[PDB]
């Protein structure tokens, strides 16, 4: 009577191409409430787009140099952005206004995230530090001497008690948010992306040898390896697709979006259409929708939808 769905490949297909950025796109993120897509770019702008119809909503401006990353608060009302101007900015998405500018990094800010409570922001920089910021006061709470090369990614776990960071130094580290102290170091190719898994027990890490790995960070054991894409140069995001079939999703330097079966590690789809490196992908929180974004020969975001 009641059965698990019969597994089938997904059928993501291009629905919309979102044009308007004038330099490379650097990140795309769906709002937690599913209504919006935010994009950031080397053109110093953030743009907001409808998640279901791709329709342009607004441009948010104020950074003085290019932006590498943007991230949503849990209530979908705020964004934080990380810029080459050495700052982060907190934005009210409804008004487009900059609420706070977070100063303290001494070089490009590359990555950022709110914690799920969204009272904190974590950032990673070319200055080799991770900073933890108070959203309400806009002040830095802690500076972690996290790495010995630029920090490529930072992510909180579900209850915000842990931060995972990655770096070109070849390390992934797990930090205690409350104290800022290191809990674990996983180890030497540059690590270009990392995030916690949906069950909170694993980390998904990209390295610049064309490889994604799923690690049990407590045990220090690699559970799965995903290959077939191209990744030797850029920090390319990777995602867990949790709405339908269990997939891993990533961009690639051969201009494709790759989708793998989580368990078997087989490639189940490659999405064709971009004309430069796909630097960022995002998975919609409740529907089978992927956003992808590309570098400066392309400069567009594409929205892809699957029936399962
Ligand atoms: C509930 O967790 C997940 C849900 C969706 C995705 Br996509 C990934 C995870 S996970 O946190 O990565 N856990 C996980 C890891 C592996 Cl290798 C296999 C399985 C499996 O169900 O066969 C699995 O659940």
């Amino acid at each position: 009577t009641q059965s698990k769905p019969t597994p089938v490949k997904p059928n993501y297909a291009l629905k919309f191409t979102l044009a308007g950025h004038t330099k490379a796109v650097s990140s795309v993120k769906f709002s937690p409430n599913g209504e919006w897509l935010a994009s950031s770019s080397a053109d110093k702008l953030i743009k907001i787009w409808g998640a279901y119809d791709g329709k342009f909503e607004k441009t948010i401006s104020g950074h003085k140099l290019g932006i590498s990353d943007v991230a949503w608060s849990s209530d979908s009302n705020l964004l934080v952005s990380a810029s080459d101007d050495k700052t982060l900015k907190i934005w009210d998405v409804s008004s487009g206004k900059c609420l706070k500018t977070l100063k303290g990094h001494s070089n490009y800010v590359f990555c950022c995230n709110f914690n799920p409570q969204s009272n904190l922001i974590v950032s990673g920089s070319f200055d080799e530090s991770v900073r933890i910021w108070d959203v309400k006061t806009g002040k830095c709470l802690k500076t972690l001497p996290a790495h010995s090369d630029p920090v490529s990614a930072v992510h909180f776990n579900r209850d915000g008690s842990l931060i995972v960071s990655s770096s070109y130094d070849g390390l992934c580290r797990i930090w205690d948010t409350a104290s800022g102290q290191c809990l674990k170091t996983l180890i030497n190719p540059p690590v270009s992306f990392v995030k916690f898994s949906p069950n909170g027990k694993y980390i998904l890490a990209a390295t610049l040898d064309n490889t994604l790995k799923l690690w049990d960070y407590s045990k220090g054991k690699c559970l799965k390896t995903y290959t077939g894409h191209k990744n030797e140069k850029y920090c390319i995001f990777a995602n867990f697709s949790v709405t339908g079939g269990k997939w891993i999703v990533s961009g690639s330097e051969d201009n494709l979006v790759y989708i793998w079966n989580l368990q078997t590690k087989e490639i189940v789809q490659k999405l064709q259409g971009h004309t430069d490196v796909v630097i960022s992908t995002a998975c919609h929180p409740t529907e089978n929708i992927i956003a992808s974004a590309a570098l400066e020969n392309d400069k567009t975001i594409k929205l892809w939808k699957s029936d399962c």
